[PDB]
This record gives structure tokens, C-alpha cells and sequence, in this order.
């Protein structure tokens, strides 16, 4: 479904307050079960906010849950939930950095 999107790099993992105090180690004991790369097209043009952050993880995710139920590694909704935060931050960084080169 990509045909013109570009992958970027292994990126820094944003540490989430879920607060149950669980998650504070299920989210680094499996931390690399959970991408550390976001999926999209270059910021170029059609440059938002909350669209794109949300097309963005959208895409990511999707890529993702594909990559890993074809190698038959499954998500909880919490795994999947996790993703979807975490990527959002993830792609909000790695935008914030793209858009200060191209607006500098």
C-alpha cells in the first residue's frame, strides 16, 4: 500500500508515564518488541500538526502489526495502545528536527 513512502532511522525511544506500575518495566523488558523507527512520507509538503502526526502513527502501526502477525508475533491492546502513543512522540521528534532543517 506504500509505493512512495519512505521508512526513517532507529530513533530515540520516549519514555511513557503510563504510572501502572507494571508497565514501568513491561514497556523495557519487551521495549524492543515495540518500534523504534516511524514509517512515512518526507515532511516536503502537506506539513501539519495532529493530521500528520496521526497519519504518520497510523501508517507505523499498521506497517508494524503487519511486519510482526506475518512473523507471528502477536500485540495485546496494550502493546498496541503503547505503539500508538509511543510513535506519536517519536514522529513529533524526528518532524520537529525535519521541519527546523527545511525552515532554518
Amino acid at each position: 500500500g506504500l509505493g512512495g513512502y519512505m521508512l526513517g532511522s532507529a530513533m530515540s525511544r520516549p519514555l511513557i508515564h503510563f504510572g501502572s506500575d507494571y508497565e514501568d518495566r513491561y514497556y523495557r523488558e519487551n521495549m524492543h518488541r515495540y518500534p523504534n523507527q516511524v514509517y512515512y512520507r518526507p515532511v516536503d509538503q502537506y506539513s501539519n500538526q495532529n493530521n500528520f502526526v496521526h497519519d504518520c502513527v497510523n501508517i507505523t502501526v499498521k506497517e508494524h502489526t503487519v511486519t510482526t502477525t506475518t512473523k507471528g508475533e502477536n500485540f495485546t491492546e496494550t502493546d498496541i495502545k503503547m505503539m500508538e502513543r509511543v510513535v506519536e512522540q517519536m514522529c513529533i521528534t524526528q518532524y520537529q528536527r525535519e521541519s527546523q532543517a527545511y525552515y532554518q
